């Protein structure tokens, strides 16, 4: 479905972290993702694991762990300061039900700052911090 | 125009799934608008919830571990919209929001005009 | 499909006759559609027959029969005039692709005055 | 806004002439289009004139002169000679309703089929 790619992009542009990145970038960074569906019950992240990428909840609803635990439906995300450095999962998210998973690995999203400024400058303003 | 944008988000949502064209377009119409900036608490833990929220444009974030945030098409508040508990975490803007909101009141009143809306209040009542 | 009620909803509220009507009623037109699948070159409507409906181009593109042959894509309509008054069509409009239909009949129309008073009032903006 | 954005991409992606075009380029056109929106009556397109660019309907109705006018809603398209050559409008355009439309001018067109000729 070329719908899918649009929802994606509906998502991705509505990330705080890259409100200043044009529509060309934004679609080299949905080319990007992968499409991972996990089964209902399972582990999305670890509390206190390395975090290599960014998570998108297309379909489904997830888990978290927390002080307050939440069930989070359809059109979700997590996992901005996984890209960006390498902080460590605060919370354990896991699939409440059958999850349709899109995921941003921070090496791709990296291997990005050649070609765009605007992604180069998200990191090198990651100087204080 | 934002109708039609309107009508696909609601009709989006499972509650709303075996709910007819006609039920589902007074229920758009029931809809309020609102543009929030980022930062502003839009609802918070503890307070009992009176309605339920959809994101249009922005994405909001849900402050646990503020792990999770949820963008376009994403929805929250079903339980406050038929039964009404008080929300499990602090919803706020991260960007600049664009929001719908269904007052529970109103959609209670479409009873009168939708058997399934009523069957959802039977068995959530029970 | 659902998907495609809110595409014809859409198109409906476009028609210039039908701007001063609400959500609601936009629904009971789109109710009272009849759809129909037309092979390219099958002839829609034919001048000087009378005109009883309104035609709506879902899926495909017609052709005006006019001495300039016009092909006009999804998302046409005609025959706004045909719900009003019997008046036989002006053009033959016919199928240049594979058409999905949309018809709405001017006794179907007509008979949403007892049911809803925009329309009513459209009769009688009319009659007067 | 991401809003209209959005919506323009759906938009020129279900026109078939640009159907077997990839997700890099359509942005590309997307942003190429310009907006516009006409009152009732006015004319959008006239019978002979210098064809110079394509028309997508966003809302609101326009409508073509033909003997019983044929109108075109949202999702309809227009002018499509006007990019694949430069002919007069084979007949007038004007609006139905206050109609928001998608434009394309045959300048940006041409300039976008050198990085990638698809067409």
């Amino acid at each position: 479905r070329r719908g899918d790619f649009v929802r994606n992009w509906q998502l991705v542009a509505a990330v705080p972290l890259f409100q200043k990145l044009g529509p060309a970038v934004l679609v080299e960074i949905v080319r990007a993702l992968r499409a991972r569906t996990v089964p209902a019950g399972a582990v999305i992240c670890r509390i206190g694991e390395p975090g290599d990428r960014m998570f998108f909840v297309v379909e489904g609803s997830v888990s978290v762990a927390t002080p307050n635990p939440v069930e989070l439906g359809p059109g979700a995300f997590f996992g901005e300061m996984a890209l960006i450095s390498g902080e460590p999962w605060s919370a354990t998210v896991s699939a409440a039900t059958t999850v349709s998973l899109l995921s941003l690995h921070s090496a791709d999203f990296q291997m990005l700052c050649s070609s765009s400024p605007e992604i180069a400058e998200i990191f090198r303003k990651t100087a204080l911090e």
